[PDB]
């Protein structure tokens, strides 16, 4: 099918190899630290001690055999940039790299990393949103303006109805799901009961939702 | 009202930086001087302090904060001691970064209010996108049901939504279409889907992957 | 023209020291305090600064400089970041020292204007002089044609310019003779060549070595 | 076959051992760092891990077999001085050493190094010349006063003739070569066309050339 190589068994890298392997893919786990390789031995199709900045060592892995190579070295900029440069030079189709900061992202961009990820910064802003707005449990941005948000229902909604407390007429948003005591009602039909601490999944404009949050909850 | 970010990591530093951009009251704490100096501009306040020493934590007036975030994820000893102090000092909400399953366990037992694994979580999400080249982004509603954002293949170019019904056929529902940046929230059949458009589907996790196989 | 030398190495420090002796405007930058103090006297100006931090580079007023030289050749991370900053800050001429082929490649891609390998270059030149004990110094005009300075053997002692011709015999041309320090430029046949006198020949690289074999 | 020994596989040393070997000489690559030796294994007649300051280790290499020994240790003064002292004591005919600074040069001079080189300082002044004078591409000094200089032709010379814009009479210098679009004209005969960005090779007095640079270009 398709073959994966995870260079850098960080908390990020190690989670990718561990997941991809649980999904039952072909994953090569690479790390310069022996102890890290030994640890992920059981959680990878394969584990190998190698310094990803040395070319001959990368060829020994048969890196050219991989469709996707992930460089999850995010603390060492020098290790990361050199490795990704090697990978691009060795004509790897998809190179996904972890970046440290804006500048590291810039170097990776210029040496042709195919997709760059800031796992910490991204999770940072998402957690910050949940801190600031105690109502938002989780969310996904469709664009800069429009977003799907999962909200914890306050007592301000306990035993309330949809045909009653409408959103798309009143706020221009649409409710997609309700989760009461673990049970899930997708594409719910008005009227439905919403209890307190229910997961309410709303969808629309980012500003529109926060207006509903203010006045509805 | 008031936020305290202890540990200006890449994770911690992003929280302070964001909360401050949102215009909240954020206290940036770090034992490393250079880190404090860096986040000075991106915080309501910056202070050099060793969060494991009690008197130093009191000097910050930590008891003044509604939410304290311990984004120390490499040092288990630093993290556990700090969080223990915070719980002992009766902070209402303590959010901590964990390193691994075991560190999570120690934090759980000393009463951290919410524990986060930013790397492991982002790990599984990125792995999903690696394995399934179609899934751009997603959010899990539960273990079984999920909302998924999909990149449309040539297998969908100039297809009508009602023509290629996801609902009747697969038990899923299409929520949005993004063509050339323009967004059609809650789209009405029929609508044109071009190649490389963002298709937002919703339903059962297994059901979606069945649509991915046969539809795309 | 205003010059900025970031990295007071043996290489960087020599550029600063020379440009300053020539009486230009040179800003000497280094993260190591002791290095800055040392080159204080040998620069228009010396400043302790970490060239990878942007605000620190702006504090120098780096955007003031026509030519900035990054003579950091041991630290690849320092070098690449600095040069990236310099390109981002729209510096017209960025001259960087490289460590190896790969470092050269990263610098190339982030838009360094001229890349130099002072050690590798001087390596091959010294190697030539080792292998061929006759060649004192040289300059390549191309890959094939070169001007070479040769130490005259006893095989040439008291030989005449026309007598031992190269303009007809080998297709090369003699440009200068240096006997006991005295210099005869574009010499007219016949001229006396003593032993150990610097002979400056010019032509094809292969042609010269043929003259070296048969003439000397 | 003349025999070469390169002690210290720096960027400088490693370049000598890589070049001499490409020329197909006999070169012994020595370094105390294992990883360095392993790297230059392919690019040397031989590679050996050895501490050049220990005598017995130097004898084990059979150093007395070598006509030319190059000590390209330029960061460690103690390593360099001791090594060179050993080499002189062991009666090596030609000892070429890399120096760090004026003082290191002095120590080497007194312990009988046969030729001392400052690769960085030398390349420093040459590059500085090219920075200051944007016209000079490359040069070679015949003495302190007289020099052969390679110059990039400005628009101030585009489609100009040789005998038209004479140097042999006007400035006391002589043009030796012209390089237009890669093609090379050695000992050019007046008149010849000089286009813009054409490599012009002039020869004469250092002051004389810069006078031509000012008024001609
Ligand atoms: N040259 C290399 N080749 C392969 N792996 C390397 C190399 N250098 C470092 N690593 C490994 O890559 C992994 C990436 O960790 P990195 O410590 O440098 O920090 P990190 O990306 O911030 O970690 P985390 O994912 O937990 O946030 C480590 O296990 C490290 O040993
Ligand atoms: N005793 C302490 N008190 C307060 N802050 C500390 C203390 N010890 C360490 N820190 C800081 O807290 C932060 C925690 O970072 P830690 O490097 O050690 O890894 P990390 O949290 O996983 O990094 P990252 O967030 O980038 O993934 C760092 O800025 C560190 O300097
Ligand atoms: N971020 C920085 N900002 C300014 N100067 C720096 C920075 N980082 C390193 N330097 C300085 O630049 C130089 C780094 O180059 P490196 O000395 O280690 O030597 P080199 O370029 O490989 O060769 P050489 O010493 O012969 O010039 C050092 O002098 C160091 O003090
Ligand atoms: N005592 C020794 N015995 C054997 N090898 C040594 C000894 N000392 C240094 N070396 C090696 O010789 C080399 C000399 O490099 P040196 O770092 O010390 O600085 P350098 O001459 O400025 O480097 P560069 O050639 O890049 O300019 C290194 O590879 C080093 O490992």
């Amino acid at each position: 099918n398709k073959q994966f190589a995870v260079i850098g068994l960080g908390r990020f890298g190690g989670s990718i190899v561990k997941e991809l392997h649980r999904m039952g893919h072909e994953v090569l786990a690479v790390d310069i630290n022996e102890e890290k390789v030994n640890a992920y031995a059981s959680y990878a199709t394969h584990a190998v001690i190698a310094n990803a900045t040395e070319e001959n060592e990368l060829l020994s892995l048969g890196i050219r055999n991989f469709e996707y190579v992930i460089v999850a070295i995010g603390a060492n900029i020098q290790a990361s940039t050199l490795t990704t440069l090697l990978l691009k030079e060795l004509d790897i189709p998809n190179i996904w790299v972890k970046a440290q900061n804006y500048y590291h992202h810039k170097v990776l961009e210029k040496i042709g990393a195919d997709r760059i990820i800031h796992p910490e910064k991204d999770m940072g802003v998402k957690i910050a949103q949940s801190l600031s707005d105690e109502n938002v449990l989780n969310y996904i941005d469709l664009s800069d303006e429009y977003s799907i948000v999962e909200l914890l229902a306050t007592r301000k909604l306990d035993s309330k109805s949809i045909i009653d407390l409408n959103v798309r007429a009143k706020y221009g948003c649409t409710i997609l799901a309700i989760k009461h005591h673990g049970d899930i009602c997708l594409s719910p039909a008005p009227e439905d009961i919403i209890r307190e601490q229910d997961c309410l999944v709303i969808m629309g404009h980012k500003k529109d939702i926060k207006r509903f949050e203010n006045e509805g909850m």
